[PDB]
């Protein structure tokens, strides 16, 4: 369904934030 | 539907946050 | 509808977080 | 409705995060 | 309702993130 | 219900992010 | 249900942000 597919896009975006934040920790190290 | 469209709007805004957070990592690199 | 309208405010608030985070990246760049 | 009201409360909390994050940018610029 | 109650805990958790992020801005000033 | 428990799961994860973010502030001091 | 599963995927992605942010605090220390 359209609602469940949108919620899965929100999850994917949050995983991209996690990856971006791991780039920061790398950058600090 | 209106609800699905608004949730996809939320996903897009979270992709904007991901891009901004990566620029923070790159500014610490430079 | 009231639920869709509130979801679109959530998206707008996330866009404001992205803007703030972009401001950080600029401040780090100096 | 109680769901819409709770979603608006989420949006307000996200606006608080945006203000906090901008203050991090202001504290880096000093 | 159980859904609205859960959404209000989401909002409360987000206000805790804002508070944590305001602590960061204070640590940077220091 | 399954939806409400999942939303409570989201709130707890956000409480983990608040703790982590505060640790970042503690590591600056 | 598909909606509850997608909400649980959102919670898992937020836990992945928390882990990133905990790592970021260790990299500052």
């Amino acid at each position: 369904g359209e609602i469940a597919k949108a919620l899965r896009e929100i999850a994917k975006a949050l995983r991209e934030i996690a990856w971006a934040n791991r780039e920061n920790a790398k950058a600090l190290r």
